[PDB]
Order: structure tokens, then sequence, then C-alpha cells
């Protein structure tokens, strides 16, 4: 059975709507499923926010190292960094760090505010070619996922195509782009997704998202030991608003593509 029959398959037993897509940078030949349909992006957004932020600072060399104030007020839900440093500081970078490594919500809405709002972050996808980005709202209502609600969705190939230029390609100075790398690749909360479907020894580096309506995302660069890299972004969700989140699914679409690398 050819990937597009498994995927289908996979999709249609799983009772939800599966996006995905999967760039082989050694040829540029892709595989897509659903890729050009809309998706809720949920936390995968942090990766656009974070990356905004590095290309301010390839014109600003103070801009990393600026100091944030924590308050309690500042607190949303689920802020496993930010709430160890309440009546403290953090810095934009360890902001940065903490939003992509940690899923932190606080920080990703304190990169927002420092940038102007969701529409600014909207603005940086534009300036790298990406049409299809949108980002409308801040944490953690952007998490809604409401089935045919546009706010801040994209599509598993316009999120492919940013992803690889974001950490290959040309949209950040070589400094920045490295930093962007080590961030996703220091990546603590993608275990059973995407990296799950794939042989141990490869590296990767990945953003995964959750949200309502059992919505369940991960975007990864990927690394094998003998081959150009692989840009991966999988994208599911289902038709109730207290679904399961499935990041076994995930893993097993992870592994219906890149059987054959
Ligand atoms: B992200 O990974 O999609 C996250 C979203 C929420 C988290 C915690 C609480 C509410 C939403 S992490």
């Amino acid at each position: 059975n050819s990937v597009q029959q498994q995927l289908e398959a996979l999709e249609k037993s799983s009772g939800g709507r599966l996006g995905v897509a999967l760039i082989n940078t050694a040829d540029n030949s892709q595989i897509l499923y659903r890729a050009d349909e809309r998706f809720a992006m949920c936390s995968t957004s942090k990766v656009m926010a974070a990356a905004a932020v590095l290309k301010q600072s390839e014109s600003d060399k103070h801009l990393l190292n600026q100091r944030v104030e924590i308050k309690k007020s500042d607190l949303v839900n689920y802020n496993p960094i930010a709430e160890k440093h309440v009546n403290g500081t953090m810095t934009l970078a360890e902001l940065g760090a903490a939003a992509l490594q940690y899923s932190d919500n606080t920080a990703m809405n304190k990169l927002i505010a420092h940038l102007g709002g969701p529409d600014k972050v909207t603005a940086f996808a534009r300036s790298l070619g990406d049409e299809t980005f949108r980002l409308d709202r801040t944490e953690p209502t952007l998490n809604t996922a409401i089935p045919g609600d546009p706010r801040d969705t994209t599509t598993p190939l316009a999120m492919a195509q940013t992803l690889k230029n974001l950490t290959l390609g040309k949209a950040l100075a070589e400094t920045q782009r490295a930093q962007l790398v080590t961030w996703l690749k220091g990546n603590t909360t993608g275990s059973a997704s995407i990296r799950a479907g794939l042989p141990k020894s490869w590296v990767v580096g990945d953003k995964t998202g959750s949200g309502d309506y059992g919505t369940t995302n991960d975007i990864a660069v990927i690394w094998p030991e003998n081959h150009a890299p692989l840009v991966l972004v999988t994208y599911f969700t289902q038709p109730e608003q207290k679904a399961e989140n499935r990041n076994d699914i995930l893993a097993a679409a992870a592994k219906i593509v890149t059987h054959g690398f």
C-alpha cells in the first residue's frame, strides 16, 4: 500500500483529520497529505514568535539580554519556567528558550507583548514569504482550535516551508539560525510525538502543540546519520471539543512517511 493509502487508513481509523507535510531536502521532493488545509497551530506558533525576536536581534546586539519583569499577574495557565521567576526577571533569550523547550505560556505572551501584539508576528511571517500563517490571539485562547475557525491557523505545507527556511535556509543570519536550532533540539515535550516514530539515533529538533478538539501537532527538523535533513510537520485534530490528544497518531504518521530513509 502506497504512503498515501497508509495515511488515509490511519486517518480513518483515528476518526479525526490528519495533516502531514514532509520535505526531503536532498532533492526537494515532498510527501503531502491534506497539506493545503488549515489547522490550528496551538503551541507550534511559539516558534514564529521566538524567531521574530531572533530576527530583531540581528540588528540589535543588546536585545536578547534585555531583562523583563515577571509578576504574579503576568502568569496565565501553565507557566513551568515563568512561575520560577515571579518578582524577578528573565531575559528575552530565556523567554525564547522557555517558550520553545517547555512550551511556557507566560513566556509566549511576554514575547508577543514585546513585539507589539499578534499582528506583528503575522507581519514577520509575511516577511519570510509565508502568506498562510496568521496569529490572532494570545495565550491561552489561541488554542480553542474550533473546526473551521481560521484564527491562529496555518497549513502543513506552509509551516513545513517556513520551518525549513528558519532552521536550514535563508530566514535568519547564521548566529540566530544556530540559536533557533539549539532551542528546538533541546525541546523537552516531544518524546511521544514525531520523535517516537523515528530511528532512535536520528537527531531531532521539534515543537509540539496541543489544544481543544483533541488537536495534536508537532513540527520537526530531522538530521539523519548519513542523509540530508528532513523537515516534517504533522497536524491532527478531531470533531469533538473534549476529544483526547493523540500524540501516538503523530508518531504513527512519522513512522509511515519516513519508511524509506
Ligand atoms: B501548547 O503546547 O499547545 C500548550 C497549550 C496549553 C498548555 C497548558 C495549558 C493550556 C494550554 S501548553
